[PDB]
């Protein structure tokens, strides 16, 4: 698939939101590293792995979920 | 979609033949937090998120795909 993101979601909210998580590097596909989120209630948004917020927020829903 | 993961991989390997990472935490879909990885070459793996060894490879993939 060619890049996923047409937009960032640039708002900071609480990782309680987040049930998945997709990191998918950069490559010939898309010359972005792409993050998407699907949320608790089905929407799915992208996050700019630049950001610290979200670097921090991607941590968190990591240590929850891992221990799950 | 149910549970994804019917084993897990429990040989470390290096994070550079990641490309693409997917964690779903758990829910009524699946028991348990499933990790998702697609390889360089395009095969998936399973990894289970309680190994030391898999945080430690997820947080590099990460560190690494984040400033590309």
């Amino acid at each position: 698939l060619r890049c996923q993101c047409i937009k960032t979601y640039s708002k900071p909210f609480h990782p309680k939101f987040i049930k998945e998580l997709r990191v998918i590097e950069s490559g010939p596909h898309c010359a972005n590293t792409e993050i998407i989120v699907k949320l608790s209630d089905g929407r799915e948004l992208c996050l700019d792995p630049k950001e610290n917020w979200v670097q921090r927020v991607v941590e968190k829903f990591l240590k929850r979920a891992e221990n799950s």
